[PDB]
């Protein structure tokens, strides 16, 4: 037997009480139903109910090749600027590959693909092609959390080759923020008038 080496770096849970499908999105909402949280590109929104409601989204972000840096952020940052789109989250890597032209093409999707081949090489500090599938996020559907974990799996698209992290890239992270992307908006309206008040 092997230790499991998610395990030995930390995770983040957000719990929830029931599921609700809404205009194609899973959405897991909390017992006193105050939030409805939901995947999108390997990282989970949250929605609060409207007295609009706080949103804020919980995932790996990616920052630099050290504890001091942002090389690797800064890179992400600047090819998104590149294809015409402060914290860099999981859902916002997804957006560099050519099969995904919004935040819409990966709601409900838990695993990052990363075709670009700088990206995946400071993934994981090799030469690394054609590129990796990233997946630190899960459903407990028993235990009804989702699991965001700080160690994700790293396979090579073509090789399944397993890497282990580049330390100081990833970190778990939670943001908030004053509104959700443009094209998830449309996701959550009339949203909570299905769910019953706290």
């Amino acid at each position: 037997m092997w230790s499991h080496p998610q395990f030995e770096k930390g995770s983040m849970e957000l719990s929830y009480a029931t599921t609700m499908h809404y205009r194609d999105v899973v959405f897991y909402v909390t017992t006193d139903r105050n939030r409805a949280y939901f995947v999108c590109g390997g990282c989970v929104y949250s929605v609060g109910r409207p007295c609009p409601g706080e949103i804020a989204k919980f995932g790996l972000v990616v920052r630099g090749t050290g504890p001091d840096d942002r090389v690797v952020a800064n890179y992400v940052r600047s090819e998104l600027r590149q294809r015409g789109l402060d914290e860099v989250f999981l859902d916002s890597v997804c957006l560099l590959n050519p099969n995904v032209s919004s935040e819409l093409d990966v709601i409900n999707t838990n695993d990052v693909e990363v075709l670009d081949e700088c990206l995946a090489e400071y993934c994981t500090s090799l030469r690394t092609s054609p590129g990796v599938l990233i997946s630190g996020l899960r459903v407990r559907a028993q235990d009804r959390i989702i699991e965001l974990f700080e160690h994700p799996t790293i396979v090579n698209v073509s090789s399944h080759f397993v890497y282990t992290p580049s330390p100081y890239v990833f970190a778990l992270a939670q943001a908030h923020l004053p509104r959700l992307p443009s094209s998830l908006e449309a996701l959550v309206s009339g949203l909570f008038d299905g769910i019953p008040a706290p």
